[PDB]
């Protein structure tokens, strides 16, 4: 039931992302273009494929996905990972391994408001996405 995150979604609130990119090593320059950017997240089903694009004046990503199977990624910071996704407690939660270190994405709702915690190392970020009609 992944059903209500799917849409279009706009960042509308960010919490210690800066510490978060820090922690994955990424260089300062890309840091700061990133702390002003404000992506939007396209989030779409055909079957039990999800396609979830990142869209943004700096970087733009896009993966797709079975919930359940694993996957290879190239992050938006260059990062090659093994990828997972699936819902739990019904949140959509992104599991990444590289090199023996895990990230995760968890994705939920709250009152209308898609949540994403961003988690490596002891970094916690918050990103608040709203719904565009
Ligand atoms: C879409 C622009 C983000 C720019 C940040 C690039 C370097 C850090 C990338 C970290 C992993 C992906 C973070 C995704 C954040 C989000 O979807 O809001």
């Amino acid at each position: 039931m992944v059903d209500a995150f799917l849409g279009t979604w706009k960042l509308v609130d960010s919490k210690n992302f800066d510490d978060f990119m820090k922690s994955l090593g990424v260089g300062f320059a890309t840091r700061q273009v990133a702390s002003m950017t404000k992506p939007t997240t396209i989030i779409e089903k055909n079957g039990d494929i999800l396609t979830l694009k990142t869209h943004s004046t700096f970087k733009n990503t896009e993966i797709s996905f079975k919930l359940g199977v694993e996957f290879d990624e190239t992050t938006a910071d260059d990062r090659k990972v093994k990828s997972i996704v699936t819902l739990d407690g019904g949140k959509l939660v992104h599991l990444q391994k590289w090199d023996g270190q895990e990230t995760t994405l968890v994705r939920e709702l709250i009152d209308g408001k898609l949540i994403l915690t961003l988690t490596h190392g002891t970094a916690v970020c918050t990103r608040t996405y709203e719904k565009e009609a």
